[PDB]
């Protein structure tokens, strides 16, 4: 079967056939579509398909399918298996699968990168030092002096479910926000359950706007532990606006590397539990979402009164004007610092190019609009007005929950 | 299986039921979403009458009535003999209401009870036709002060008697091919503008010409009929800030009125159905004026501003973006005709959520229609989990009629 995609500006329509090697589900049915949901222990038993699956995919893709070292793999893992219950990917199989696991990152705009991702192993880690090693290590070379690199490191995969690693910070470099007594926020609001836990695992809090939070990992099961990112790693960027002198004096700041680290790695049904990886912003995660958002820095208001904006009707777009400039002033700062950032429309536009290069040489490309559609002046951008199917393929990068629900404490 | 959704601005929780009451397919299935796609007998005709009518006698109170019962009865006679059924005026109106109330791509639908029916079912010919649109048009401009409407044609018999409407708004401009490759006027419009040429209208062939009427009747060869301009409210568009922006010649009309849509009601169809509201601001501002394959005004409009065009991270599109839609409310605004910005839909649209979730169990939504063009995320419906299912009554897309129609 066959299914055809539209892109409603330039009439070109696509053929989707690679959704046909989607096994993963939705969340939607034939009577309702969930496509709006912002989410909707394995055994010996279901792991040799996941591994044989794999690995098929892995050898089409060097041209060696059906060959004498394909079946071999084949043998040697499905023996490692029976004996063992698990089995350990060869360097280049781990290299193939985080990369398709970002290929396959259906709410992922910056798709066009993928094939260009440095893949740290970090499978012979053993302690939380040994963790806070690899970081350090990642941070320094995918910052590369504000030239930004995408990578990921990997750290070793589940077992029986009681020796997980795991980051417990969502991103690598993220602000703490502290709730005050009167109720109000302090810093980043999305931050401060996390700020409070490690508080409470030691960590002395600057209690500032901006203050970097420390890292919290947890090695081989064992209780997470504290440890600070080195100050001369984590490159931050001045906020400043070229025509307003005064947005200097709001007195913001963003780091320049994003890198998601609560996130599972999921490759031939061996499960990545601690899996940090960055690429770089796209502007607008900046300054539409983290700055703007009610639930975030929430500055349209400080930023809108200083504009001398009409903030008594809606109606006036004093909110839709604040956000541009802001967003502007992002974009600046970066460029001017010389920190590798993009502005939604040339990444959008990139996504596209892409996003049809996949369909004439994969067969499709699985597309989250929700998600690849930027919060803002989202018409403008070619992806509003292109079709896009959503599913879901194998490797992958999947959502887990947060340790700290399920971690069982040691003391 | 009686699903939730979450709010994450704000934490709140409702619970779906009303999704298990669903009738027809999303096009989506457990193994690929398709939420993105626009547009994914006598033994049919008895249950859908039959579901209908429950609705119906369960809204009024009176299910397992004798009224109720007699009326499934009275009706399911008329099938046997007649293969189709009449609506009773009170089922229309109920019918009509609801179809809106089931539109999951409709922001506005918070006004939804407030809808006035034309019962147009007595019309026979296009001028008739045309009489009832007239009618439908001054109503609902109200001068100025806009009130929803739709007006209803003869259902569907078979098929080839159907009424039609062939414009897909009863007000649109029209859009030209020029010699240069270029278009003058509304590119959307190119075709059905040829079409109307093609008929034997005398365009002049300007940026804002009020395309005819081209109206259907019984299956019949369509014709061309002028709106008295007099009918046709528009608004000149000006900056409140920008002295140059006037000189621009930029003009809208007031009535938006989708007019090539099918609403069916208990299993009847009515192929001619056009209804009005009145526009959110972004409608004209992003979408008409701002799209590459409309007016696509937002270089003319940068260079006005004297914007620096050379990158796209100076982000001159987005403020242009801005300033356009400040203008085109500001118009509205001041020569008093309704409109709504895309703060003041949204939010009523969250109200309107809760209402529904409270009073009907659910309100099915389609979170990539729901969520304007612009400003996405500063709005509420963006933090909005949606649950997109179809409910019926409801209105449908059909084909063109010019691709359907044997002269
Ligand atoms: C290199 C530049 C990149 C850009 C500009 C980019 C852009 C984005 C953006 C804007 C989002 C939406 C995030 C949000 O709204 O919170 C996203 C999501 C995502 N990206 Fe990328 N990305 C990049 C690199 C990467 C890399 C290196 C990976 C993995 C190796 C990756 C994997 C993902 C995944 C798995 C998601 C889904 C996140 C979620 O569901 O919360 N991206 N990306
Ligand atoms: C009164 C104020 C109203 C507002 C502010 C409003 C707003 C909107 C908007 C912004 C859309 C998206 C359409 C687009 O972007 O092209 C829409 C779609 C829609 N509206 Fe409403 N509307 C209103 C009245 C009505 C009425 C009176 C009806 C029916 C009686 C209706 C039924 C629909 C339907 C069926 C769609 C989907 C159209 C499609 O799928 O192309 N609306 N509405
Ligand atoms: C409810 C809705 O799915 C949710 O707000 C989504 C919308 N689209 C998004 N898109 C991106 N890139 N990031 C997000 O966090 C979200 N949030
Ligand atoms: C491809 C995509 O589905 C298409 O561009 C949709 C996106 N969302 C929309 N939303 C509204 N309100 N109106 C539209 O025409 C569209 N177009
Ligand atoms: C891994 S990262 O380079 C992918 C990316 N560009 N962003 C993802 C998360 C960043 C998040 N939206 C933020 O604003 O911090
Ligand atoms: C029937 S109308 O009141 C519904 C509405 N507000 N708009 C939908 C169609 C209008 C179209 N988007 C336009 O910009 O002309
Ligand atoms: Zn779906």
């Amino acid at each position: 079967r066959f299914l055809k995609v539209k892109n409603w500006e330039t009439d070109v329509v696509l053929t989707d056939t690679l959704h046909l090697k989607s096994t993963l589900e939705t969340g939607c049915t034939e009577h309702i579509c969930m496509g709006s949901i912002m989410l909707p222990v394995r055994t010996k038993d279901q792991l040799f398909p996941l591994a044989k699956e794999f690995l098929d995919q892995y050898y089409s893709s060097i041209k060696r399918f059906g060959s004498k070292a394909h079946m071999d793999r084949l043998e040697e893992v499905n023996k490692e298996i029976e004996s063992t219950s698990t089995y350990q990917l060869k360097d280049t199989e781990l290299i193939y699968g985080a990369k398709h696991a970002w290929r396959n990152a259906s709410r992922c705009v910056g798709r066009i990168q993928w094939s260009k991702l440095q893949v740290f192993d970090a499978r012979d880690c053993t302690t939380a030092h040994g963790m806070f090693n690899y970081i350090c290590n990642h941070v320094k070379y995918a910052t590369n002096k504000g030239n930004l690199r995408s990578a990921i490191t990997i750290f070793p995969q589940r077992t029986d479910g009681k020796h997980d690693f795991r980051v417990w910070n969502s991103q690598l470099i993220r602000y703490a926000g502290y709730k005050q007594p009167d109720g109000s926020t302090l810093g980043d609001p999305a931050n401060v359950q996390f700020t409070e836990i490690c508080i409470q695992q030691g960590w002395k809090a600057p209690r500032g706007r901006f203050d970097v939070l420390p890292l919290l990992l947890q090695a081989n099961g064992n209780d997470p532990e504290l440890f600070q990112i080195p100050p001369e790693l984590v490159l931050e960027v001045p906020i400043r606006h070229p025509k307003f002198d005064w947005f200097k004096d709001l007195g913001l700041k963003w780091y320049g590397l994003p890198a998601v680290s609560n996130m599972l790695l999921e490759i031939g049904g061996l499960e990545f539990s601690a899996c940090p990886f960055s690429g770089w912003y796209m502007g607008t995660e900046i300054g539409v979402r983290d700055y703007c958002d009610n639930s975030r820095y929430n500055i349209l208001e400080e930023v809108a009164k200083k504009m001398d904006l009409d903030m008594r009707k809606t109606s006036s777009l004093w909110k839709d004007q604040a956000l541009v400039e802001i967003n502007i002033a992002v974009l600046y700062s970066f460029q001017s610092d010389k920190v590798t950032i993009v502005d939604h429309h040339s990444a959008t536009e990139s996504f596209i190019k892409h996003m049809e290069n996949e369909y004439r040489c994969r067969g499709g490309c699985p597309a989250d609009w929700v998600w690849i559609v930027p919060p803002m002046s989202g018409s403008i951008t070619p992806v509003f007005h292109q079709e896009m199917l959503n599913y879901r393929l194998t490797p992958s990068f999947e959502y887990q929950p947060d340790p700290w629900n399920t971690h069982v404490w040691k003391g």
